[PDB]
């Protein structure tokens, strides 16, 4: 406890303080970025900054930077340091390379961690976000082992660990903590109804689901916790390439974890940086030896406040706006979705889609049969009210937008076969997935 | 935990297995599943009642779903794991941080060793099954760079595997045989000869399917005649064998106790053909006895030249299971032994067979100008080798295999709700 090296939350009194704590540290990254190709070549000529003050000198590191940079550009250590290597979700074309030390891992695991809730040896921890090169799964399994939770590693994409699956694991484990986007919430409570068990009665050791990966309105946040009998739903704000940057106190916001990373928000019309408002997320997160960054733009678009929250923690809180006109009116998915889901829980309405036309709203959603005219006519309402936009709303049958067979198939864990016998079917011979 | 060197005999060997027995013994009792096995009566607790320990059958691991076999509180567990197969009947098992370090060692003994220097390409499925974490953690236990690949996830085709083996400059992967050649097709669909362009690749580790020395071999061959590094393992027991320098694979008996099981009999040896029985020695969490694996085994103590002290073992499991085909009897190991004596040139790696009653149905892929060749050759081989009338066709590369599989790139997408006019909605809640 008395040589723990990094901070945790307490360890600051006042904003000063804070500022202090990630000062000291800027001598340290700014020498252990020099050690990389892409810092070294940048500053090639002329000299280097070393010192906190040379920090408000130093230049953007665009996300086309670490692309450019792929695989080693960005690396500082020798490879024999490496832990592991990840790359970020989106364009398959145009990877994002990040890699990660050991004690790189204890800070990302470290940062995980800080849920409200806790995560303790006695929880059942579900990973059910992917394994597969993002660091997603490997981020909430590390977290799990660093306080001792059972990890059950569901892996989320993959032909092993379908939803019926997940659903019987869930109930049969007595699972206490899920970790999944906000979508994977809804697609488990529709395999749940399918199974013939209720989401917010039918697991009653279920006592929190960590969350991430999408733009999520509370009201949005308040239905996935209502669906799920209004246990708490824990968000975090991260990236591949930064981990965990900021996550939900008890009333319900994101704080930045800036005691690890300086957080600044770019505008880049301006080209200035602040500490503050509205802009485009910079990072320069402060212990990490493999990947240094300097003034990392994540080019989220995001709103940051110092006003103090409810929850007590001297942190700023930050939403995440996401990265379309129809005549005058701006429409967000944020908008929509504050609309879609302040219809009645019981229209049972999670999965829906719209398309931006310039003259129209096309908006599907699935409702039972029932309810799906009253549902139509209400979201309806809605936007005349909330958006004026002209609007064309389906309601759907289920099973249409989510097939039955993505909530329902079981799917054997087959290995390669080349011989058969006559009654087998020999067309998993080769393609076994 | 010992390592080899620690035991100069057999006889020091079985005092290393000895010496454990009574805490093992004392741990499984702990469990609900051993506790009403010896319920009344007085339970096994010194090496020599050993002796008289009743096998643990698949069906039991089953039958006691999810924690019948639990000797600890579920606090002290680090993570748990269901085995591959019929997903309607899981079996479960899980782990102590204690019980992956043996785990960790156990896989790790790769006679080629894992290095700090090693990038380490982990392409095995992380999905409730152990085989990708087992990897990723012997990688992390050596300092190995874990490149994490996944297996049977929309997130990592077999294109994106491939270009990351190349640019990453892979020294080591993980996966089982038929993906080391669905690798190797996928790389020539990028551009890439898998045995010159990958001059990096130093080895490749590989389990979890019957493969012949014939299969092996072609496949170091494919890959530019790299060691081709096998072990044998199963999610409830870990990594059981490993190959040594001489291409066999040895049982690691200092960790676990070996017996084979004679069905018919219902007895126990040190050795032979019969059932690969296993109890693990430093396990906590989920205690096993004389655990029936129940794949096909032979068992050796004949000295290998690579001069490690311990037993050999080849595991045939299905692969070794006889259909009658005429007047012949066939086996998968004895196809399979055929098909990969082709001349390496005619790049048959795909193939499948069916044993009809009266007719061996085989198909196979092979590149146009060979593919003729090729069905006269496999067809001269199985009359001169087993005797069996066969009917066998040369399919174009692209019909066991398709095209798609090997260059498909998929994006990692998000979940989307809001489209422009432009694109395509039918990624909207379905974006895997
Ligand atoms: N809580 C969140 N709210 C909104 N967007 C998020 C959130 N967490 C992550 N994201 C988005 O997901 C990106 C990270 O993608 P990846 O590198 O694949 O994890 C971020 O840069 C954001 O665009
Ligand atoms: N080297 C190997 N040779 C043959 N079969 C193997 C080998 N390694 C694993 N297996 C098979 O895979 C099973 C374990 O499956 P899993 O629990 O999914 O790892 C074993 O019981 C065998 O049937
Ligand atoms: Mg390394
Ligand atoms: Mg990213
Ligand atoms: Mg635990
Ligand atoms: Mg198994
Ligand atoms: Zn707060
Ligand atoms: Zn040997």
């Amino acid at each position: 406890a008395m040589s723990r090296s990094r901070p945790e939350l307490g360890d600051w009194s006042s904003p000063a303080e804070l500022a202090e704590l990630q000062r000291s540290q800027l001598p340290r990254v700014l020498a252990q970025a020099l050690r990389s190709p892409f810092y070294a070549a940048r500053y090639r000529g002329t000299t280097p900054p070393r010192t906190a003050d040379d920090f408000a000198g130093v230049e953007v590191t665009a996300k086309q930077d670490l692309r450019d940079q792929y695989p080693f550009g960005m690396l500082a250590v020798g490879r024999e340091h490496l832990a592991t290597y990840h790359e970020s979700s989106g364009t398959a074309g145009e990877p994002t390379a990040s890699y990660y030390t050991e004690e790189d891992w204890t800070d990302l695991a470290e940062r995980f961690a800080r849920k409200w809730t806790g995560i303790h040896p006695s929880d059942t921890f579900l990973v059910r976000t992917p394994y597969g090169l993002v660091i997603t799964g490997h981020l909430a399994q590390a977290a799990g082992r660093l306080r001792g939770a059972t990890v059950v590693p569901g892996d989320a994409r993959s032909l092993a660990t379908p939803l019926s699956r997940m659903v019987r694991v869930l109930k049969t484990l007595d699972v206490t903590l899920t970790w999944c986007n906000p979508t994977e919430i809804t697609m488990l409570a529709a395999a749940a109804k399918a199974a013939g068990l209720r989401p917010d009665q039918d697991f009653p050791h279920l006592r929190a689901m960590f969350t991430a990966a999408e733009p999520l309105t509370e009201v949005r946040r308040r239905r996935l916790s209502e669906i799920w009998g209004g246990i708490p739903v824990v968000e975090e704000y991260g990236s591949t390439e930064t981990g965990t940057i900021a996550g939900q106190c008890p009333e319900g916001r994101m704080h930045l974890w800036a005691d690890r990373a300086i957080f600044e928000v770019y505008d880049p019309r301006t080209g200035t940086l602040s500490e503050a408002g509205r802009g485009q997320m910079v990072v320069t997160p402060l212990y990490r030896d493999a990947m240094p960054l300097l003034r990392y733009n994540l080019a989220d678009d995001v709103e940051v406040s110092t006003d103090p929250c409810g929850c007590g923690w001297l942190l700023p809180t930050v939403t995440v706006l996401g990265r379309h006109r129809i005549g005058p009116a701006t429409v967000t998915q944020q908008r929509l979705e504050e609309l879609v889901f302040s219809l009645p829980a019981a229209y049972e309405v999670m999965f829906w889609r719209a398309k931006a036309h310039p003259d129209v709203l096309e908006l599907e959603f699935e409702a039972p049969e029932p309810v799906r005219q009253r549902a139509v006519k209400e979201l309806g309402a809605a936007l005349d009210r909330e958006l004026g936009v002209p609007h064309r709303i389906t309601g759907l049958a289920p099973g249409t937008l989510v097939p039955a067979e993505a909530l329902t198939a079981q799917r054997d864990i087959l290995k390669a076969r080349y011989l058969f016998a006559e009654d087998e079917d020999w067309d998993k011979a080769v393609m076994y997935f």
